[PDB]
Order: structure tokens, then C-alpha cells, then sequence
């Protein structure tokens, strides 16, 4: 452990960023599965033509229980590739593996073709990981457009960036792009200074709504850069005419270095690149770890899926749990106790749909009082800065909300549910 990393888990530790998670993670729902009709998607759809998904009214065989927090949140599940990452000296190794670390989020998206909760303006989420030393925070910071801001912290690695989803139904196929930009801090194990790479999410889009049968595909290029070094990654998720992906890491003279594939609904496997000029790709057995010697290594595979309602994973089942230890220590904004979602999760979807009217309402009638009264809405736990590495504005987290929970001082920190 070198001393920024040290210095990190220290912070951690006096916040008490762990404090009310010693429950066991929660490994099932109460409801064992669920009969949602199965409504045909154009069905709905076909009168909606040319609507964002948060303009357009839906059954409830069309939503999930989760919030956009929550789902953002599910970057998250594989993030072991982070620490994997921290351990390696060769720079371009670790952008191999933050790399894959961004692929690995999509499996979980596969057959959830459903919209989640639509945040809350102010709404806000948590989620520490004791037996990983990571913290996750973030908060709903604007409602027209919605846009969450994200900070996670662990001894190694930071990863927090801006969730601002821009949708549309264009009578086909329903589009999804991420406009916010992500940050991603490593500390290295050794050779190396404190280093931020940024890249930008891939799109997604349901396809497959005309013929009866919607999918989820991901698609699009993603660059990620190291500013400090300054090795790039280019990644193709392909479009559906899905599942394949290919990438190629470079070093700073434009040398490839290495080259990674697979199906990001399944596996990704990695090589070394020999030849630094080569145009080699990736075509779609060492389970060990890294070969510098040009074989294949696996560096990703999905976790199982068991089925659960809502066809969540297990990573997923883990985010929306009231967990009795951990209430005590919740804002009265966080998401395990919206009472929408929480019906909904159990499967009460006349007092989902009940008590989402009157968050709603509420919600409505709070920003109209405010343009009346000439009220700038000010976030809680986040203000937009200009980040100096990037020159963008982003969401700086204002480092309150882990030791204001630490101090019992968050009943009063919202009204919303
Ligand atoms: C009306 C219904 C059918 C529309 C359903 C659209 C679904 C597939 C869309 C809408 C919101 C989308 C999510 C929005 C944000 C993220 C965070 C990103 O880091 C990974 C993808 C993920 C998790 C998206 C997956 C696909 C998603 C859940």
C-alpha cells in the first residue's frame, strides 16, 4: 500500500463511510417472481412517437423498481478490475484493464427492457461496500433535463462523473445517449504519480420493438485517455445490424500495446501486442492474469444471473435493500425509502402508481413556489465546477455527506417522499 492509498483509506475510515452496512448483503426480494402482464411494447409505444422516456406514461410491465441512482450505481458491480488495475507498473496494462472495467457494466443491462424511477430532484443514494473499501454517493442535481452526479472513493481508485441521459423514441427503435463526461483516478500500486483517465459512456438503444421482440443493445465508440501519461483506448461496441466488442490500448507515441474483445453480454479476453505498429484486432486460455508474450488472457467474465423478479442481478438485488442496520443512518432523500419504488418493488403497483401521483405533485408544486418566489434551486451535496485537468464543468462533491452522516446531522437534509 503507498502512502496516497494509506492516506485514502485513512479518510475513509474517519467518515465512517462503513458505519450502518454490516448487514449481509441482501440476496433475494420478497416478492419470489412476478406476473406483470407481458404488454407489447408497440402497442404502447405507436402513440408515442417522437417522446423522451421521461415525457411518456407507461404500464407497469414497462417499469423496474430501481432508480437512474441506482442503475448508475451498477458501474459498480465489477469494479475489482480497479484494484486489478492499481496492481500493474505498466501504465498501458492499467488503461487495459480501467477499460475493461468500463465494458463490464453492460451485461447487467440484457433483458431489462423496462424504465426505471425517474429520480426525485434532490433525491439522493448510497452505497458502501465494506469487504471492497469502497463508498458510493450520489444525488439527483436537476429534474428538466434529469441529471445525477456521481462520487465513489476507495484507497485506490475514485470514479465519479455526471448521468445526463438524453432519450428518444423515433418511431423505431428507442436511442440513449450519455452526455456526461467520467472520471477515473488510480493510485498505483508503484511507478507511478496519482492518474485521471476520462471517457465517455456508449450509447444504447431498444431494438427489435416492430418485431415482437425488444432488445437491449449497446453500441457506439468510447475513447478513454490518461491524462498523465498519456496512453488512449479506442472501444467499438458494435450496433446491432450486437454483443461484440474490440479495443486497442496505445501508448503515447501511438504504439499498440494491446488489444481486447469479446461479447459484452459474456467475456472479454486481452493480448499483448508485439509489433507496436501492427493493425491487428481483435478476433471474436490463460486464466492467470496478464501475458506479456503475446497469448490470451481472460480479464472479464459476467457473474451468474439467477432469475429474479424484474429479471434483476445479484448485484442489482443488493441496491434498493432497507437493511436494518442501515436505516438509522439515511437521509430522508435516499432512495431506499421512496415509497413508489419500494411498493413497486413488492410488487404493489396500484400504490406504486398511487404514491408516485403524489411525489409527483409534490414535486410539481415545490418548483412552481420557487419560480414564483425567484428561487434558484441550489443542489445539496454537489456544485457545478470546472474541473482544471479537463477544463470541463462537472459536479464537485462538496465532501459533507459521509461525516454529516457520520454526526447524525441528515434528518432534516430534504422533504420529498
Ligand atoms: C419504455 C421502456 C421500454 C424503455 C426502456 C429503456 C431502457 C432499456 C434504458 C432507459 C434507461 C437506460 C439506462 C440509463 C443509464 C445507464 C447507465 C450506464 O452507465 C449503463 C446503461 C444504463 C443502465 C442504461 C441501460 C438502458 C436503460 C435502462
Amino acid at each position: 500500500s503507498t502512502a496516497e492509498q494509506k492516506t485514502k483509506a485513512k479518510v475513509l475510515l474517519e467518515e465512517g463511510s462503513f458505519l450502518g452496512y454490516e448487514d449481509k448483503l441482501r440476496q433475494r426480494l420478497k416478492l419470489g417472481k412476478d406476473d406483470r402482464p407481458s404488454v407489447s411494447l408497440w402497442s404502447v409505444l405507436k402513440s408515442m412517437v417522437g417522446k423522451d422516456m421521461t415525457r411518456m406514461t407507461l404500464p407497469v410491465s414497462f417499469n423496474e423498481p430501481t432508480s437512474l441512482l441506482q442503475r448508475v450505481a451498477e458501474d459498480l458491480e465489477y469494479a475489482d478490475l480497479l484494484n486489478q488495475a492499481a496492481s500493474f507498473e505498466d501504465s498501458t496494462l492499467r488503461l487495459l484493464y480501467v477499460a475493461i472495467f468500463t465494458v463490464s457494466s453492460y451485461a447487467s443491462t440484457v433483458k431489462r427492457v423496462a424504465k426505471p424511477f425517474n429520480p426525485l430532484l434532490g433525491e439522493t443514494f448510497e452505497y458502501s461496500r465494506p469487504d471492497k473499501s469502497y463508498r458510493f454517493f450520489t444525488e439527483q442535481v436537476s429534474h428538466h433535463p434529469p441529471i445525477s452526479a456521481t462520487w465513489t472513493e476507495s484507497p485506490k481508485w475514485d470514479f465519479f462523473g455526471e448521468s445526463f441521459v438524453d432519450s428518444k423514441f423515433n418511431g423505431r427503435s428507442f436511442d440513449f445517449k450519455h452526455l456526461g463526461l467520467w472520471y477515473l483516478t488510480i493510485r498505483p500500486d508503484s511507478n507511478g504519480k496519482e492518474e485521471l483517465y476520462t471517457y465517455k459512456k456508449p450509447n444504447n438503444q431498444v431494438v427489435g420493438i416492430l418485431l415482437g421482440n425488444p432488445q437491449v443493445d449497446n453500441y457506439g465508440d468510447v475513447k478513454i485517455v490518461n491524462h498523465n501519461t498519456g496512453d488512449y483506448c479506442m472501444i467499438h461496441f458494435k450496433a446491432r445490424g450486437a454483443y461484440e466488442v474490440k479495443g486497442e490500448v496505445y501508448n503515447a507515441k501511438g504504439g499498440k500495446e494491446w488489444i481486447f474483445g469479446g461479447r459484452w453480454n459474456e467475456s472479454v479476453s486481452a493480448k499483448k501486442v508485439l509489433k507496436p505498429n501492427s493493425l491487428e484486432e481483435m478476433q471474436v486460455t490463460s486464466s492467470g492474469g496478464p501475458k506479456y508474450d503475446g497469448t490470451r488472457f481472460n480479464v472479464w467474465h459476467v457473474n451468474e444471473r439467477p432469475e429474479f423478479p424484474f429479471n434483476l442481478t445479484k448485484f442489482a438485488v443488493t441496491l434498493n435493500a432497507p437493511q436494518p442496520h442501515l436505516l438509522p443512518w439515511l437521509p430522508p432523500t435516499d432512495t431506499r425509502l421512496r415509497p413508489d419504488q419500494r411498493a413497486m418493488e413488492e410488487g404493489r403497483y396500484d400504490e406504486a402508481a398511487t404514491e408516485k401521483h403524489r411525489v409527483e405533485e409534490r414535486q410539481r408544486s415545490v418548483r412552481k413556489k420557487r419560480e414564483e418566489k425567484n428561487i434558484t434551486y441550489q443542489q445539496r451535496w454537489f456544485k457545478k465546477e470546472i474541473h482544471p485537468v479537463t477544463k470541463c464543468d462537472y459536479w464537485k462533491f462538496n465532501g459533507e455527506y459521509w461525516k454529516q452522516r457520520r454526526d447524525h446531522k441528515l434528518a432534516d437534509e430534504g422533504d420529498i417522499f
